[PDB]
């Protein structure tokens, strides 16, 4: 009774959304565990990828209250364990974290794609007011800060960056 | 010497949907006093159907400042009087309410998908900013009222929704 | 059986003295938006005018509120469009509301000469505080208005009165 | 260089108590939004497990803190998703908690009984501090909220302590 | 390794969209500086028209930063001096400046139209936000001022809308 | 539905360590009045002891919560009167509340003894958060007094210890 | 007549605790004021060790007060001087620091374990308070410190960890 012009395929593409969401946030976690290791013991890192960790949390459930919005259903998958048990030096892992959020960008492009396809003009405003430029600064910044870290160099470089600009 | 891309079919949806939203201010209207009704004296959903019939006229005239922005005229037709005297149980208004606002959207998607035909970029994304999603949240919640208005039943449970939720 | 001393002749001057209400706030919004055209732009009118709209929309509210507390029944009736599409110079408009409150205290005035002569003393002394002397504001503010814009004439006279004195 | 007296085995519960913790949180998160679909719409039970959810995600990430300072290696497992995707009602979902609460706890116990044969005097102590009381009284929450449900039965009860209660 | 669904005709477009924002500033400081002459000495269009060379500054840094933002690459070109050193009656050059944010619209709306063509969701959306509506109240604005310049007329009248309007 | 892990002996001491907190609150009642009275006449005493007498009794209502909290039954015996009806000099009272404490001590290392033996990890930790230590202080405390109680001597001193350390 | 419950051998490995912090906190202070050496001159390690050596000889303290506490009996012996008159680098002396801190831990575990078999489940649980997770907390932290110390390297590095990290 409020579903209205809310395309089955759109609500598949949002729940396979939810699970890409909140596959990243696992991995940020990892990411951020990783920096807390003694053998990595950079703290920064651990703050950056934490918050990026809750941050991506926050975006599953935006799906989800979009989910139950539009009148769809929410059906929940498995949440995979992450790539890599460890991430090598920074620079890699934030390297690591830009694959990610671009990857999570072509899916967001797709399903907004798929959602103009149907005619689904809420959703697809939606999905650029909550996270197309939201995606495209998250992407900016990693670039940024591997350019840096390439700069700074491993060493103290890596430490000074860590401690002075992630967290 | 303003008008820039701006349909002539557009500028008569919009005229069109000035007076479907004067429309839906004036059955809330009669909505909010029915429970004003001594015999029915439901002063929750007088509160909160006086407050819809006042956003209703808001978005009318946000319409009628859309029309003078782009260089259109704005045209005023009869305000139509709302089908019934009556709107029955708290439950049958909150009913006939989202009846009301799923039409209220689809006209605004048809006016979306007119704007969106004829090259209108800046009418289109206007609508989604003020209409679309605005639209979605109030259906949700009309569901949402509905399906608590019956879990709690009729008698001492429409009291309460009423005093503890409406208003 | 609530209802005491309330003639059926009178609820339904009530119910015509709303409509008639709804249809002043109605003109009022014409004109509001009338200077807000480009055309025209005047935006001391424009607020003026839609104040005056929201007020005569509140008189058809204490009216249906007066309605409801005597223990009569609200009937809604259409709100024909106004007279006019444009509404000419600042005092052709200011002219316009004029006759336009003068037709509505006449209709006050035989709303409380048919209470009167059914001895319905509550309903002519609710009539006298809340309408029949802040017509008589009305009507003198107008005709103060229409003297002071004959005064300063055409051009930048109507550009000065509408910004120094209406809002 | 930093572990001592830290059990290989015991490294191997923590690592799977983790995995335990971020399960629970996914059941939570699965049945805050159930409660937030339109054909439930219980907003206190949304808000309530919504922040259960927050909450044994943070216990993960104690465990995960823990792992590290101690001086095993975090080794991450898939989320298995939950159970089921609909928890039928208000008393159905908490009593499915305390089931879930009920398991998470005997494995803390497990957890705790395995520690103590490793003469991990500090786990042991960490198990206690953290964990082990916390979880007496979330499953005493939870079977007074089991009883406080049976007692105002379906409907009106449910709406009222979904409310009043939760959250 | 940052740019994901930005065509390379766009970049084009973006970098053209630059100098026209530059060309905008550097007429409305032409324009500025012209009323501050003491042959025209009207301070409040200096001040309004400063005001808006500050702002097509901004715009353009606006579309820097976001051809960075997207991976692109900015490309600078001579900034053309303004196609008048005076600019005649304020009536005269605020009709100069609805034609020039007029022609900026058209290179927004194709701008928009190209980088639809090629889909890129994000631009479109970025323009939406940051120009399409803020030119719409930009050309409804100039207009209004263009038909209260006619109606106080020169003399008296242009002095006052200067004082008490612009600035 | 909400025991776990909770043995039927230990809920037996609990219920027992519940009598002998009561009892020790109702013994150092009976000693504050004893310290109130005319020909004693202490009022130091009376207020440490009446204090005494209000932190047994909580002591008796934790040991209450703890017996719901983990899905046991209260069940209370008979309160048996103190004692003594007097208490002698302040080092007497003092002494046999040092002896009192000994005796509540013990029992309180049973029942710890008791729960352990049963793998209980969580209701020993309850008895080491609550009670093994403010026991140890207590004691401590107990013991201080005397010495100083003994080393000032009787009359004056006693007088003086009760004003300046007691109360 | 205080001492409840504790063994000859708890007390006589108190006192050689209180003995083995009483060590720690000179060589800590003698760690502090090495780094205030001018052919050293690192004021980070100095404020830093300083502060270690002051922590350690609280940890004696409480030792000392727990002894009294029991009714045991404080025993004390020559404090030796540090195994080294210098330190050489910060990571050597930060490295020194983490053998000491095992050392210390060791014998906690050590004492903890005598305690336990002899049934004294209060001064168990005294050790895990104040002692067992401070020592964990310590360990991890020192070694993070030297991976840190590694990372940023000889020279500008160990210079920027004295001033940025340590003090």
């Amino acid at each position: 009774t409020i579903r209205q012009n809310y395309n089955e395929t759109s609500e598949a593409g949002v729940n396979k959304q939810i699970n890409l969401e909140l596959y990243a946030s696992y991995t940020y976690l990892s990411m951020a565990f990783y920096f807390d290791n003694t053998t990595v013991a950079l703290p920064g890192a651990h703050k950056y990828f934490k918050k990026a960790s809750d941050e991506e949390r926050e975006h599953a459930m935006l799906l989800m209250k979009f989910q139950n919005q539009r009148g769809g259903t929410i059906v929940l998958q498995d949440i995979k364990k992450p790539e890599n048990d460890s991430w090598g030096s920074l620079k890699d892992a934030v390297q690591a974290a830009l694959a990610l959020e671009k990857h999570v960008n072509q899916s967001l492009l797709d399903l907004h794609k798929l959602a103009d396809s149907k005619g689904d003009a809420q959703m697809c405003d939606w999905i650029e007011t909550h996270f197309l430029t939201e995606q495209v600064e998250a992407i900016k910044e990693l670039g940024d800060h591997i350019t840096q870290l390439t700069r700074v160099g491993h060493g103290l470089g890596e430490y000074t960056y860590d401690k002075e600009n992630l967290g």
